[PDB]
């Protein structure tokens, strides 16, 4: 019952997102829409922290008709391992980033598909989780 965000809706581009955290909604954005289709886009997020992120791991489920065919594990903050500033934040802190997410991957794919992302901390529990829905013809 969160609502759809719409992060971007251009001629051969729909992005949107909902939180898939029953605790809160949060707010997130995409400086440049169509750098999606790049190997980095600046983005802009902000939500209230219910869990510590003393650790921190991003699972990023890609679905594509119905069928979830790809599963990715990082971790984000842990000892030896942090990649973000915010990490260590603790319980009840407005996270804020604005910056690029950068890829190894040179694009995110092409067509119609839902990426699952959920962040969750050193108990497990989860900080935030988005269903994004992307139609992505612009490579096109």
């Amino acid at each position: 019952e969160w609502p759809t965000h719409t992060v971007c809706k251009e001629e051969n581009l729909e992005i949107y997102y909902k939180s898939c955290d029953p605790q809160q909604d949060f707010a997130f954005s995409i400086d440049r829409c169509s750098d999606v289709t790049t190997h980095t886009f600046d983005i802009r997020a902000a939500m209230v922290l219910r869990q510590s992120i003393k650790e921190l791991y991003a699972k990023v489920d890609l679905i594509i008709n119905g069928k979830t065919v790809l599963s990715y594990s990082e971790t984000l903050c842990g000892p030896g391992l942090s990649k973000l500033i915010f990490c260590g934040k603790k319980k009840g802190e407005h996270l804020y980033y604005e910056g690029p997410i950068t890829l190894g991957i040179k694009e995110i794919p092409q067509r119609d598909y839902t990426i699952t992302a959920r962040l969750t901390n050193e108990d497990r529990a989860t900080v935030a989780c988005a269903d994004f829905t992307v139609k992505n013809y612009l490579d096109y």
